[PDB]
């Protein structure tokens, strides 16, 4: 699709058999999702956003569908008011910004 | 242009007479620029994201040239580590996400 930006670019994602809404975010290096169980071990990570840094749980090689496109990659889990799909997975679904 | 997302989507902007680099950020509602003076009236605002909130100055009707394309709108000025071009101005240059 071609998504305009008059509204937030929110799409459905599927992770763990569950549907969630998430933001397609060209400004995010990483993908950050609300607290949720994921399989396997996690590693520590600090990420910085507009208000400061937070600690998150880094899970690698997680299967996630994004707007019907399959990705398998790193998902950070931590406190965020919005689930964010960052460039690590936007590249896997072939997303570009155009004007 | 078509901008791939392997790297941060940084472009040159001109604002307040000044050339700067900024991030094309589909996950930002607002345009947030590093501390600088702008002409006219402003009012305080709090904006948030991961990590919490910051206090900003809101200037309305500010012109910014973004990768050669003029846009006008509200620009927030405050303690951001990165200049962010958010949706309020990305719409004005006709930017879309495509996959
Ligand atoms: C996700 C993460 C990997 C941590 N990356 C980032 O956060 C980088 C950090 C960079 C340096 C600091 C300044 C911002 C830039 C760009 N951001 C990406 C950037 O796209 C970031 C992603 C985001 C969206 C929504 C909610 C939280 C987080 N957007 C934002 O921070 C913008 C700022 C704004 N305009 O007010 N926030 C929002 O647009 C926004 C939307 C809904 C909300 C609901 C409740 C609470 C807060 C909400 N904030
Ligand atoms: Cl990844
Ligand atoms: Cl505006
Ligand atoms: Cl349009
Ligand atoms: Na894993
Ligand atoms: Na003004």
């Amino acid at each position: 699709p071609q998504i305009t930006l008059w509204k937030r670019p929110l799409v459905t994602i599927k992770i763990g058999g569950q549907l969630k809404e998430a933001l397609l975010d060209t400004g995010a290096d990483d993908t950050v999702i609300e607290e949720m169980s994921l399989p396997g071990r996690w590693k520590p990570k600090m990420i910085g956003g507009i208000g400061g840094f937070i600690k998150v749980r880094q899970y690698d090689q997680i299967i996630i569908e994004i707007a019907g496109h399959k990705a398998i990659g790193t998902v950070l889990v931590g406190p965020t008011p919005v689930n964010v799909i960052g460039r690590n997975l936007l590249t896997q679904i072939g997303a570009t910004l155009n004007f």
